[PDB]
């Protein structure tokens, strides 16, 4: 979802 893992990263 809102990931730290860099390419599902919408960055919360």
């Amino acid at each position: 979802g809102c990931c730290s893992d860099k390419r599902c990263a919408w960055r919360c």
